[PDB]
């Protein structure tokens, strides 16, 4: 047996929401449906402006986390908070869901990171994230024990940001493999990719990930290309496993010459895309760590991360497991 | 011309939301439907046991508050937060909806308020709430001239549990009665009623009290009886002016011998009644204060209340003024 089927490792943020008008982003300067880093200064700034809000656990490893046990698969998170509200709000959050969190906060200081998430109309987010405390995340933070007994550790381009959890990954890789196990990763974001392109490329090719997640832009900026089937072809070439989201168009996975396409779901309206990619992440490796077909993984993931957005929020409130078995993928 | 509209005040809260099975406020002995005070301990118990949930700022009043701004109307809030993360986002989210709040934290320490709020399957709301930095509210908290300055100070029935909140209460009255202006109270709780019956009738004889809200619970409970017709002819007795709530069968407004019957919004689906009577408030008294006739302040106050029941979270995400203008109340 093994302990658990999805270690998920990345930034512990607590979402700020709201929506806006489209204006609102030009003003700010916010790039549109990207994550935008922000010092102290900035994040004060921009709360000030910021309408009547909503909050709730996010962290784009949190949520694939927290979707996987919500799927009923064995998941467990590392992720660093501060010890105030924020962090008890995050770790209650994870914890509640039955996800496995034991990173132990340092301190009150830096506080728990926040993420101010827009939403316009259009159901698009765009993300303002001030990090805090999640720039201590470290290889001190590494429980061995946990990555020895997960089937996959999956972690975010993300953590390439703050300066130590690239180091905490690194140890993730080495156990993880020495244990027979898998490790993944998300790409994250287009502007993450562009700055962390040689790296993530690195650890792709290296073997020190064996699955790749990427939506459409992501993988045009891993090349540096404008053709989609150019930077399928060359993903494909640089991992064992990549699962290719392309939006309202669904999913392509991909394994040396296997392509499997995969559609949407249909959706009474996109009111917030926040989460889409990490729950399809939820979706896909809670199949894959079940040993179902790569298609039907790309199926559960595709639902997943229909589900999440038709709500505000960025983990469904709903049960994913009841969806999964009414939609007959059980 | 008035600064204000409408001051309100009351117990400052931020809500933690989640939904529940019926079983659970069983195990857990939570009065369904209530206003559940609770301590230190067994906040920390039913939080341990609650799944994962979202924040958002609620406190009666406040939401009241925040309403009449929404609807166009200008207005201001007493309650005391703590000088926590709770409290900066309970801060952040009634200033930033155009709400005067000016009320200073005493300290970190009791934190700021919260309720732990479980929304069953029907959409009921029960609510568990440790009061934290509400027990230091008081007559310091008084600004004279804002009262002075409000047309109406409307204040919460739940005021009368933490210790000192009624001494600023009666400042209110005296300052606000001086100034020609007008003081109004909502029951809250039918279990609040219970609490302070003597006190709260004695409000309304003694005319501290102008405008009384109640729901069908708290009217009943108010006079010990069974028979609500009863109920309405001995509140309008005690009380200026009475607006009373029937949940789905609208409302009724009472002056002297003069009824208004107003209809409920007929709903798709209630969502989570959090809000309802605070947003009913929130229409009256935008109405009132705009010098509308009784039953249109009614029908105002019905459209609020029906907005927020359909959506997650006390304060409506959408403008009321907009809703209003649509509804010919403008
Ligand atoms: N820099 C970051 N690292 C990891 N997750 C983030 C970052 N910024 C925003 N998020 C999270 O992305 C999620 C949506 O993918 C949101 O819930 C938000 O918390
Ligand atoms: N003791 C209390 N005093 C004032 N408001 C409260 C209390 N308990 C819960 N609430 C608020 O009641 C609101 C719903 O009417 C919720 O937003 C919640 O914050
Ligand atoms: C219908 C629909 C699904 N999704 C799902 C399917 C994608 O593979 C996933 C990641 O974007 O989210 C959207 O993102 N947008 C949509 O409009
Ligand atoms: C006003 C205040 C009260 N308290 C304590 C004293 C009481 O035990 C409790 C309720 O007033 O809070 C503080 O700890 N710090 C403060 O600043
Ligand atoms: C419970 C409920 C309340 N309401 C509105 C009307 C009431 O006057 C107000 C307070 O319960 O909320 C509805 O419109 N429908 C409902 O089902
Ligand atoms: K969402
Ligand atoms: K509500």
């Amino acid at each position: 047996m093994t302990r658990f089927d999805v270690l998920t490792v990345g930034n512990a943020i607590v979402d700020i929401i709201s929506r806006c008008n489209d204006q609102f982003l030009i003003d700010n300067q916010i790039t549109k449906a990207a994550m935008n880093l922000i010092d102290a200064e900035r994040a004060e700034l921009l709360y000030s402006r910021m309408g009547p809000a909503l909050e709730a656990s996010g962290g784009s490893a949190g949520n694939t986390a927290a979707g996987v046990a919500n799927l009923g698969g064995k998941a467990a998170y590392f992720g660093n908070v501060a010890a105030d509200q924020l962090g008890d709000i995050f770790t209650h959050d994870i914890r509640a869901q039955g996800v496995h969190y034991q990173t132990k906060p340092k301190g009150a200081f830096p506080p728990t990171a926040r993420s101010m998430i827009f939403v316009t109309e259009d159901g698009e987010r765009s993300m303002n994230t001030y990090l805090g405390a999640c720039v201590e995340l470290g290889p001190e933070d590494v429980e061995a024990d946990v990555v020895a007994d997960a089937k996959v550790t999956y972690f975010e381009g993300y953590l390439w940001d703050p300066p130590r959890a690239k180091e905490a990954i690194l140890d993730c890789a080495r156990i993880a493999h020495q244990h027979g196990r898998e490790m993944s990763m998300t790409l994250s974001d287009s502007f993450c990719v562009d700055r962390y392109r040689g790296e993530f490329l690195d650890l792709m090719r290296s073997g020190k990930v064996d699955i790749v997640f990427a939506n459409r832009q992501e993988a045009l900026s891993l090349y540096q290309t404008d053709d989609f089937e150019e930077a399928l072809n060359r993903i494909a070439a640089d991992c064992k496993i990549a699962a290719v989201t392309m939006s309202e168009n669904g999913a392509v996975i991909l394994k040396g010459r296997e392509r499997y396409y995969v559609n949407a779901i249909r959706i009474r309206e996109v009111v917030d895309t926040t989460g889409a990619g990490d729950l399809f992440a939820s979706g896909f490796l809670y199949g894959y760590t079940q040993g179902r077909s790569l298609e039907d993984c790309g199926k559960l993931g595709c639902l997943a991360a229909g589900i999440v957005i038709q709500q505000i929020g960025p983990r469904p409130m709903t049960s994913l497991s009841e969806a999964a078995k009414q939609a007959g993928l059980i």
